[PDB]
């Protein structure tokens, strides 16, 4: 395992708060849905996470259940890396 060397980050005036909302929503759900582990990962600045994995491992779930679960993970996969690049989503 590891002790904890996540690292450090910078703070720049740009979509700093906005992201907080988009993320908070996803996280709150991850824990307010049944997966208290998916809401803790992001909290530890672990994201983005292996989306394709959450599916392969949870292949048992149904298409709807999976899609819904992913709809949250993805939203974070970008809200946790957006730092690198804004991310022009059709704009």
């Amino acid at each position: 395992g590891s002790s904890g060397s996540s690292g450090m980050c910078r703070k720049k005036p740009d979509t700093m708060i906005l992201t907080q909302i988009e993320a908070k929503e996803a996280c709150d759900w991850l824990r307010a849905t049944g997966f208290p582990q998916y809401a803790q990962l992001y909290e530890d600045f672990l994201f983005p996470i292996d989306i394709s994995l959450v599916k392969r491992e949870h292949d048992f779930l149904d298409r709807d259940a999976i899609e819904a679960l992913c709809r949250r993970l993805n939203t974070l996969n970008k809200c946790a890396v957006m730092k690198l690049e804004s991310g022009p989503s059709s704009g």
